[PDB]
């Protein structure tokens, strides 16, 4: 018998973290992220990085512990998530996997000793997801997105071809900081920057087998999330 786990996978902006919150609350989970970028300290706005507050009181495994002059391969990732499963196994906790970059849940799926239940979430209409992701973007830089890249763009051991400035969005506001693009150019192309990424994530969960689909717009997500996992034969 394999111990259980849950993967909850979707593009970004589809509202991951408010799913893994209402199963952290039903189920004693361990909720471990999987996100080439949320990994990053100082890249908090424009990575759409939990609160520190609800940080605090929602754990997240592999937030946090890289310095953006660090990379991070998926082959770390997979060692890493391996561990913080063990971890959370051992004292009876659910592994609750919770992020977009596909590359990584694959590298954990092939190159796993648990019983998975592979969950998916996003808007019906793809046309919610856009709207979102141009707006999210746009209050990112009322919050200060371009005073977080600018501690970056200051420091001589960055640059703007290093992984970490590959998180979406980052490189337009380093490209606006070196005065290439004007704020209204910078805007656009990182919300198509998002919206290319989104595209990329959708390709990926198309061809994804064993995957249950969640409606980001419904209100009943939990029930239906935890009916799954009997269906999965996980028994509680």
């Amino acid at each position: 018998s394999l111990p259980p786990a849950i993967f909850l996978m979707g593009p970004t902006a589809a509202g991951k973290t408010d799913l893994a919150m209402a199963l952290a609350d039903a189920l004693p989970c361990e909720l471990i992220s999987v996100d080439s970028a949320l990994i990053y300290r100082g890249m908090d706005i424009g990575t759409a990085k939990p609160s520190r507050e609800l940080l605090a009181r929602y754990p997240h495994r592999l937030i946090d512990i890289r310095d953006p002059a660090e990379s991070y391969s998926a082959a770390e990732f997979r060692a890493d998530a391996l561990a913080a499963m063990a971890k959370a196994t051992a004292r009876g906790r659910i592994p609750l996997l919770v992020g977009g970059t596909m590359l990584y849940y694959k590298a954990l799926l092939e190159g796993l000793p648990y019983t998975v239940a592979q969950l998916a979430i996003a808007p019906e209409q793809r046309q919610v997801l856009h709207a979102r992701i141009a707006q999210r973007f746009r209050q990112m830089l009322e919050q200060g997105f371009i005073a977080e890249v600018e501690a970056l763009h200051a420091r001589s051991d960055l640059h703007a071809g290093l992984p970490s400035i590959r998180a979406v969005g980052y490189r337009q506001v380093w490209d606006y900081l070196d005065g290439k693009l004007s704020y209204a150019e910078m805007t656009e192309r990182g919300i198509i920057a998002t919206r290319q990424l989104a595209k990329r994530q959708f390709t990926w969960l198309r061809s994804w087998s064993h995957l249950h689909w969640m409606d980001s717009l419904a209100g009943d997500n939990l029930p239906r999330a935890l009916r799954y996992l009997k269906t999965v034969s996980i028994l509680a």
